[PDB]
RNA sequence: GGUUCUCCCCGAAAGCUAUUUAGGUAGCGCCUCGUGAAUUCAUCUCCGGGGGUAGAGCACUGUUUCGGCAAGGGGGUCA
């Protein structure tokens, strides 16, 4: 019965492939679109970044302070 | 610059804001899949609205041509 067992159907999706053809979809480029920063190998921005704007966790104040009695 | 098998369904943008930013990037707009919702939404009819655009006009702010009345101004009679 060893070649019976069968998973339960939508456990597996066989994942994306990119660049392998053109009926497969995702093929020349694999969905990264046309040329930029993002379509790099290893491109694309950190963290926070707004694109040189000042990032959201800088123009606001920091506030408050740790209470080591808290964790205790 | 290149990115390799097939079929089915849906289907964009080239805009705004910011950026040592302008051929990059982030949020929003636009696309896709899922979930939940109200005659929610669109077209048409009727009703209630506020505009100051087209047009027009010259009361006002400016500009413009002609004619009249013409304060006033010059020369001339004077006491």
């Amino acid at each position: 019965r060893l070649n019976t067992l069968s998973p339960a159907e939508g456990s597996k999706k066989a994942g994306k492939r990119l660049g392998r053809g053109i009926g497969s979809g995702l093929g020349k480029t694999g969905g990264r679109g046309h040329k930029g920063q993002k379509s790099r190998s290893g491109g694309g921005v950190r963290r926070g970044f707004e694109g040189g704007q000042m990032p959201l966790y800088r123009r606001l104040p920091k506030f408050g302070f740790t209470s080591r009695k808290a964790a205790i």
